[PDB]
């Protein structure tokens, strides 16, 4: 059978370390990876983020979780699917190792953070646009597997513990609603703008992890220029085919130009502010900006 090989292959695997696989990098790709390479690299996000040994995670468990997570994205559009969660997730993991926000988080917020960015959408015809206003995810998919016999990743945690990480996953999935970053990401931007910003409250604490998981969740855009073009075309053709395929390339650099201006630019610019290692996703993002835009210039003829 398909299910139980699966998990033989993966359990058994030796699971390379961070540095081998690359995933310490704001400029990571996945394009080349197998399915099997990407749930190693899964694997090592939480054995090096501490999770698997500060909460006592079976190994086997582990890998079913993943292999489960995988199997529920398999009936989404490519652009929902599970490679875009695997990539929130390492953007999630680069964040907090080389943007060094591990520091500035508790095992129980790193914790979930890695858990929502892989599991935000799973959501049990025609589908909106990557990103759209009008998306609206939902947590509870990510709870019941979460929850299934011999997936209970979770097992470890003391019954408080349990219930503080499944709010802040649920917080943080319902925060990839590009609806509520436009709706609070001001309070955010002033807070800094000032030097108010502050971690300590309960309150704006919710408020940085939400733009955190909208930061890694937009990272496709942050991309060495071949990879985010790449992306970008890939995406667009999923949307508009779900002189054709000339009438939709020619949309795109003005497309990607007004989205780095009003949602990601900003996004980027305060994240460096709260921590300047994470200063490659606003450069990255800058220089996209430059190739899209001198690529809209060069369309007009
Ligand atoms: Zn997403």
């Amino acid at each position: 059978e398909e299910e139980t090989r699966e998990l033989q292959s993966l359990a058994a695997a030796v699971v390379p370390s961070a540095q081998t696989l690359k995933i310490t990098d704001f400029s990571f790709s996945d394009f080349e990876l197998s399915d099997l390479e990407t749930a190693l690299c899964t694997i090592r996000m939480f054995t090096d983020l501490n999770l698997v040994q500060n909460f006592q995670m079976k190994h086997e468990v582990l890998c079913r979780w993943i292999l489960s997570v995988k199997k529920n994205y398999r009936k989404n559009v490519a652009y929902h699917n599970w490679r875009h969660a695997f990539n929130t997730a390492q953007c999630m993991f680069a964040a907090l190792k080389a943007g060094k926000i591990q520091n500035k988080l508790t095992d129980l917020e790193i914790l979930a953070l890695l858990i929502a960015a892989l599991s935000h959408d799973l959501d049990h015809l025609a589908q909106l646009y990557c990103h759209s206003i009008m998306e609206h995810h939902h947590f509870d998919q990510c709870l019941m597997i979460l929850n299934s016999p011999g997936n209970q990743i979770l097992s470890g945690l003391s019954i408080e513990e349990y219930k503080t990480t499944l709010k802040i996953i649920k917080q943080a999935i319902l925060a990839t609603d590009l609806a509520l970053y436009i709706k609070r990401r001001g309070e955010f931007f002033e807070l800094i703008r000032k030097n108010q910003f502050n971690l300590e409250d309960p309150h704006q604490k919710e408020l940085f992890l939400a733009m955190l998981m909208t930061a890694c969740d937009l990272s496709a855009i942050t991309k060495p220029w071949p990879i985010q073009q790449r992306i970008a075309e890939l995406v667009a053709t999923e949307f508009f085919d779900q002189l054709m395929n000339r009438e939709k390339k020619n949309k795109i650099p003005s497309m990607q130009v007004g989205f780095i201006d009003a949602i990601c630019l900003q996004l980027y610019e305060a994240l460096t502010h709260v921590s300047e290692d994470c200063f490659p996703l606003l450069d990255g993002c800058r220089k996209n900006r430059q190739k899209w835009q001198a690529l809209a210039e060069q369309q007009e003829k």
